[PDB]
DNA sequence: CCGACGTCGCATAAGC
DNA sequence: GCTGATGCGA
DNA sequence: GTCGG
């Protein structure tokens, strides 16, 4: 696991990947091509051959081929007409605006939209949702340093908290395993009142507490469950402003809860290792329960469920903090 | 040879 | 207006 | 594109 050491390999088969996503229209080939770009940057010896390459799992015979040709002219033809391909690089950028997915994005390029510039001058064409993407391109491609991170817990914490301090509420992804930096935040919400038997109000007066702190700044949407939008730390003094940040806040039952919590704190490797485990200790696992099997396959009903812990002692694993889920 | 590859809440389209 | 498909992001 | 039934 060093840089660029196979950086030039996994650089390309993550531009080809962004193409089959974005362009082709492919999503299969996008995460064929992400996880060999993966597993090769696992990989701790500098690649000599695509055969050797080949012994990974994830990397075939066409990766393999292109391998070759890489190490040995320091470029990929397809790659590089690809990226100089006027439509196609314009679609594939596109996309990188929030709300702006690949067919969105083949739209736009269609009728002569290609870049920012050119949204900007659309405006009436963009969705609430592309808007904001827009509006806030730049920031939503920085990464959120962990202490930043920190601060925007304490506010939400703390707001939740004041709205009633009967709720519960988890920041989870990789900002829970410790990470020093976090793409966005996930959180993760239940009250004792609410399960999966069992107002219709409580994701909204969290959210509505948080813009009236002028915490959550802006709604790319939100329902009864599930609220996605963008959030911003209070600028101190005359110092220069923060970024505006993704934030999501999730509502999930409470004798869900801690499967949600387990589940959206990852990482997804850690998570197939477990939900593998798991199987062959008579379990299946998902994002919200976990059920029993069944001599023959068929799943039982969901197991109570009341912390972490609780989950791992179903199926023999001792306690492993979030710290510790990398894999 | 050929299908699986995660799944789902929410906004908006689109056909009725 | 209804429906439940499709696009999107995670 | 890669893997596997
Ligand atoms: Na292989
Ligand atoms: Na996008």
């Amino acid at each position: 696991p060093q840089e660029t050491l196979n950086g030039g390999i996994t650089d390309m088969l993550t531009e080809l990947a962004n193409f089959e996503k974005n362009v082709s229209q492919a999503i299969h080939k996008y995460n064929a091509y992400r996880k060999a770009a993966s597993v090769i940057a696992k990989y701790p010896h500098k690649i000599k051959s695509g055969a050797e390459a080949k012994k990974l799992p994830g990397v075939g015979t066409k990766i393999a081929e292109k391998i070759d040709e890489f190490l040995a002219t320091g470029k990929l033809r397809k790659l590089e007409k690809i990226r100089q391909d006027d439509t196609s690089s314009s679609i594939n950028f596109l996309t990188r605006v929030s709300g702006i997915g690949p067919s969105a994005a083949r739209k736009f390029v269609d009728e002569g939209i290609k870049t920012l510039e050119d949204l900007r001058k659309n405006e009436d064409k963009l969705n609430h949702h592309q808007r904001i993407g827009l509006k806030y391109f730049g920031d939503f491609e920085k990464r959120i340093p962990r202490e930043e991170m920190l601060q925007m817990q304490d506010i939400v914490l703390n707001e939740v908290k004041k709205v009633d301090s009967e709720y519960i509420a988890t920041v989870c992804g990789s900002f829970r395993r410790g990470a020093e930096s976090s793409g966005d935040m996930d959180v993760l919400l239940t009250h004792p009142s609410f399960t999966s038997e069992s107002q219709p109000k409580l994701l909204h007066q969290v959210v509505e507490q948080l813009q009236k702190v002028h915490f959550i700044t802006d709604t790319l949407s939100k329902g009864e469950t599930k609220f996605m939008g963008v959030c911003q730390l209070p600028s101190k003094n005359d110092e220069k402003e923060y970024p505006h940040r993704r934030i999501d806040i999730r509502l999930i039952p409470k004798d869900q809860y801690y499967c949600g919590v387990l589940y959206f704190t990852g990482s997804d490797i850690f998570n197939k290792n477990m939900r593998a485990h798991a199987l062959e200790k008579g379990f299946t696992i998902n994002e919200y329960t976990i059920r029993p099997l069944g001599v023959t396959g068929v799943a039982g009903e969901p197991l109570p469920v009341d912390s972490e812990k609780d989950i791992f002692d179903y199926i023999q694993w001792k306690y492993r903090e979030p710290k510790d889920r990398s894999e």
